[PDB]
RNA sequence: AAAA
RNA sequence: AAAA
């Protein structure tokens, strides 16, 4: 503890207590973990020499690097003391020495504008035109090979560029890996402060005006992305600067300019000859009401995709051609023809976000809805079944998410046999919500149909989140969905018949007794009533009856009907007793089932056992036993019985759940499909 | 038609006066924003064309799509001529196109004193707040006036005569709660800031009224990095420095982090609290003593990964300092390096407070054009590296996409039927089918180091610097799937085999090496697709290759339950479907009986001494035999052991014989699921 | 806030 | 280019 005392001590400059803990024993080399900062390197930055011969008198080892590779050295010329730098040097530095970015004193001097310290770095002969060699990996970045040159103009430390010019023989024209020069750094000060005085200095120079920033950005380029007037006349001033040069867009200076509404830089370039034939000049002046700037251009001799969406694309393809500002990677239109549906904030609307069609949904940036539905899609990217998120804009206090542009709700698509779609619209959803509360942490509390989106395939996705929470624990939150979940099974089965408010309108148990078949009265419980592992209930629902096929029901039927001990009634059999009813269980559609059957097919089954007698019974088993027997032999019947897996639905519909609910959790599991 | 706007827009009154005489439709509207030859005569402010116009029938109050009339562009132009004709005309003063922009509006937002100063005087109303569409509305659009025009725009003139001689509230304020003094602040012309907002302070704007983002105007000056505004606001009376922004940060914070070292301290002299954040730790970090010591002076102050691999460094990466990169928290640094690469390395970070892998390159790279156009065309493929985003900083391309554990080349490295083997290839497949039809690009780069492994352990594909579009070429298709077949032989052979040698041996060669049917039968495919090169990959994934042992199994007993082969039928379909015939060669079936255990093969003809007859060496018989003993063995174990291993042992080629004579056949009803 |  |  005294040794992280020592660097507070150190920090707040309190020289008794950081003489009292160095006179108490304490570490004075030591280095805190994330950084590799000791005291002396502290004292060095707050230009403390006081405290710094104290610390070196203590043993402090005066070349020691910290994690950077900077040496005290080196922090001494950051902070401007000729005073450290030269006791430094007393000590072992190296004048050229540098950190592992290959930063030397002398350019942290240049970066930090620090005069007199890079006078005195001259005169002990350091290298003014050092390139900075830095690590491996950075290098195949194209990172390292600035100079001191480029750090002062970069910062825009005027005095420090004119002595380094001048006075220290820098070489103006130098590159940095990038390419770019001391010209094009100065072009890129985020300190505008003094890039005027800083450009008329390296071009004073005979500074190459001709050269490339990142983006193919030309210094003329650079100073009309400013707005800066004096900039670019002083760069048209240049003999033989390349004004038609062109950035990695293809955009030309004029085009830039007119773009920016910059008539003024407009009309120099013009005067200086730029090209008229380098884009839509005319029009975009023409596009931003400037009829002067648009007689400018052509007194200068100026001239003048398939969508993914069915049900959108008319419209999309509109969107494609006509012209829009874009609004970062997202170009859009709020209006009623590119519009989805109305909403609280806004709108959903058609765009485009990476030259992807998507759906837009807006909103006012610091609402509380917003804040919902965003961070519920940056923490679900991973997970399949949600819509997918393609990214956000902001723009003036207004935000609009993307996300996967989707023909239609679920709503909708209903409004337009064994129902397959909706197994496995259902199955998706289940997936999307198990998803949303264990991978993702949230639940949606706004389940219902409308938010529910369905592809071209016509694959189900959950959407809208704008109700979202974030979980905590509350075991209420997941409750909301799973009995929301429940009308929506109930929604679903009964083909948007019933209008989903009103089944939220009435009770679980009431939504329950609405179930037209066994299987979703099942299934449609058990979301109401999960158990303490509320957890791996929608991972367990996912194998319930309901999502199996009817051919793999009938399968089922069959197999545990293929059991030894049930084609010989073994007494006291594991499956027989497991498959027993009890107290008070039954009203079952199968308590008397051989009576239920056909006559001609039961006899014509019966007969099979004539011999010694062992007739069909009233039992579970000896049921299952006739679906196996009968479904081996009908590969007469055939036509009597019809569909033999829809037959013993229909005359026993609760026999599936049944099986299941009896042997859910033994051996017998196999036979599920 | 075209013609005719054409001819306004070069401004030929001759050839205008030529078409119009010619009967040109004087009304026609262009179908992009209704504009009219009206339209274009006033944008040009050319009152000889408009007279022109008029007179041969044009409606002089004929809107466009925005609903701006040709009086509300006369004031765009800052035509008092334009504008008085057509006043004269039926226009209307106070008229609005669809957004509520008056001729008044206009001008403020143009800085055309003249017309300023004549619709005033003809009764525009100086302080109508814009009454914009519903739906904007509900998005807090709307509601801007003239003056805060003006502001915004950087009037200076204009503004003076608003609030000198016009009466304009300097306090009104839009639908999203802004005056005229925020909305100055948000001018992109810095020319006139100051003297605008010295100029509305002078007139008693609110400082106190909250910008886009919690933003004061003192906060949004600071943004600025411009003393002269900050000290102007600090002048004002009731002035709020303590005021916090969305992000709870104060503009004192806000000056430490964009190391304003005059405004920092103007702000402590004038009473800013140092309770605000880290500032004396901002301080230190960006080298400013001076600033340190004045901050002290003044009183100021002194999460679970998901990845188990990376993790311990995650928790390092998402403790220490680091400047933000857009949405993008990382260190180009060894210690959060998952690997070396062409342009950079791939690297842990923070891509929206989630854990991801950074990928970098040069900006301009063909690389990277190939990476980010196939990333931002596939985000419907669940079976790629999903993608979060990329940030773009200084000639950089930061790429990002999920953080995965491993390579499928590194996690292979550390009897069994091979679970794992079936599940990646499965994956893989889906991937690059997906990648050809659905996002439309060839990979070109299949291959073990390119497969990443989940901590599920699901597989993904990966590493698109190479992509290609996809355009047409066959060539380009074939290319994949050859990788992919050699992908097949690599995974099932437990990368014993390097993947590079595997590139250099022939597709026969690579077909030859596989041990087992269903990988030899399957790689083959790969290498020699039929008509159905699309359906390709989707067809394969019903292959047995696919099927599990118990799956493989229960087929054959499918088969083996039909009646026909049971009662060995004279002319049954399946019988002949299964019989083999010239020239297919020796089977390791052909003589089946034979290979039998064979004390289990005497107690399985025990069956039929009976009745029926004993098992002849047929592969309709086999297939009974296998069917038969699955029903025994389910009522023998000791001798047979796993059942599936063991016909799948002694007959290596019968599962592939059995898919290939039943695959276009009512048959296939006895495979699997998949 | 808003044109081939 | 780079500290708790
Ligand atoms: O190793 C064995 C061999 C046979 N069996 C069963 O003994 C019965 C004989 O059938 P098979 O002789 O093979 O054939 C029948 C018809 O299938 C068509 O021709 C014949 C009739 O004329 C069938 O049982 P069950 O019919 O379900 O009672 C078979 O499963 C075993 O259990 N284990
Ligand atoms: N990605 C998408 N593709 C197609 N349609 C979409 C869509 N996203 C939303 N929609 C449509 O717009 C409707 C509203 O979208 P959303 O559900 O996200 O807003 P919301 O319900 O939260 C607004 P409010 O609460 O005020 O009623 C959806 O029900 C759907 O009809
Ligand atoms: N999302 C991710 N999660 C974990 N590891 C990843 C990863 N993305 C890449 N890697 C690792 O980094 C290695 C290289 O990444 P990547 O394949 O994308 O670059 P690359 O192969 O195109 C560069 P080069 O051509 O120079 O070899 C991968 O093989 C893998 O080991
Ligand atoms: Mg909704
Ligand atoms: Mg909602
Ligand atoms: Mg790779
Ligand atoms: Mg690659």
């Amino acid at each position: 503890e005294d040794n992280h005392l020592l660097i507070k001590a150190v920090q707040n400059e309190d020289v008794d207590l950081v003489q009292q803990l160095l006179e108490g024993g304490a570490n004075v080399n030591f280095q805190e973990e994330e950084g590799g900062w000791t005291p002396l390197h502290n004292a060095v930055q707050m230009s403390r020499e006081d405290i710094v011969e104290l610390l070196l008198r203590h043993g402090a080892d005066p070349v020691l690097r910290k994690k950077n590779g900077a040496t005290p050295f080196i922090l001494a010329a950051i902070a401007g003391s000729v005073k450290l730098l030269k006791l430094f040097l007393s000590k072992g530095a190296d004048v050229n020495e540098c950190d592992f970015y290959g930063f030397t004193a002398f350019m942290e001097a240049a970066v930090y504008g620090k005069v007199k310290a890079l006078k005195f770095l001259y005169k002990r002969g350091a290298n003014v035109n050092l390139r900075r060699k830095t690590k491996e990996d950075q290098e195949r970045l194209r990172k390292g090979g600035a100079t001191a040159l480029m750090d002062a103009a970069e910062k825009g430390h005027v005095e420090v560029l004119k002595i380094l010019l001048d006075e220290m023989g820098a070489d103006v024209n130098a590159c940095d890996n990038m390419g770019r020069n001391a010209l094009i750094h100065a072009l890129l000060s985020s300190d505008d402060s003094d890039v005027e005085a800083i450009t008329h200095l390296l071009l004073d120079h005979g500074a190459d005006v001709n050269v490339r920033g990142e983006r193919g950005k030309t210094p003329l380029i650079l100073a009309v992305e400013k707005k800066h007037l004096g900039l670019v006349q002083r760069l048209l001033e240049q003999e033989h600067i390349e004004i038609n040069d062109t950035d990695s867009d293809g955009k030309t200076a004029l085009l830039l300019a007119v773009e920016l509404k910059l008539k003024k830089i407009a009309e120099l370039l013009c005067k200086r000859g730029a090209s008229t034939d380098c884009g839509d000049l005319v029009m975009t002046a023409r596009r931003n009401y400037d009829h002067s700037l648009v007689k400018v251009l052509l007194s200068h001799g100026a001239k003048e995709w398939k969508p993914q969406s069915s049900h959108w694309g008319a419209a999309l393809k509109d969107l494609h051609r006509i012209y829009r500002p874009m609004i970062g990677k997202l170009k859009f239109f709020i209006d009623e023809k590119y519009k989805i549906a109305d909403t609280s904030e806004g709108g959903i609307y058609l765009g485009f976000y990476e030259k992807q069609e998507v759906a837009v949904k807006t909103f006012c940036e610091g609402s509380p809805r917003a804040q919902r539905e965003v961070s519920c899609l940056q923490s679900s990217r991973e997970n399949s079944h949600l819509v997918t998120f393609y990214g956000s804009e902001s723009h003036r206090g207004h935000l609009f998410v993307c996300v996967t542009l989707c023909e239609q709700t679920l709503e909708a698509c209903l409004d337009v046999e064994e129902d397959e779609f909706a197994r496995n619209v259902l199955s998706s959803i289940f997936k999307a919500v198990q998803e949303l509360h264990l991978s993702c942490g949230y639940t949606h509390q706004d389940l219902q149909p409308q938010n529910i989106l369905i592809d071209s395939k016509k694959a189900a996705h959950l959407a809208d989140f704008d109700k979202s929470i974030k979980w905590a624990g509350d075991p209420q939150e997941v409750k909301r969905d799973l009995e929301d979940l429940g009308r929506l099974v109930l929604y679903v089965v009964k083909k948007g018949s019933i209008s989903f408010e009103d089944l939220k309108a009435q009770s679980n148990e009431e939504v329950v007794q609405l179930s037209p078949d066994e299987e979703t009265k099942d299934l449609i419980h058990r979301l109401f009533h999960p158990g303490e592992h509320v957890r791996d209930c929608l991972s367990d629902l996912l194998g319930h009856p309901f999502f199996w096929t009817w051919e793999s029901r009938y399968r089922t039927l069959r197999n545990v009907g293929n059991e030894s001990d049930i084609k010989t009634r073994k007494s006291e059999s594991e499956i027989l007793r497991l498959l027993q009813p009890g107290p008070s269980e039954h009203s079952k559609s199968f308590d008397k089932w051989t009576t239920k059957i056909n006559e001609c097919v039961m006899k014509k089954m019966n007969k099979f056992y004539e011999k010694r007698g062992n007739f069909y019974q009233n039992t579970v088993g000896d049921l299952l036993k006739f679906i196996r027997n009968l479904g081996e032999n009908i590969d007469k019947m055939k036509l009597k019985i019809g569909d033999p897996s829809l037959y013993f639905q229909k005359t026993f519909p609760d026999l599936v759940i049944y099986v299941y609910t009896k042997l859910q959790n033994t051996e017998y599991r196999k036979h599920f499909p």
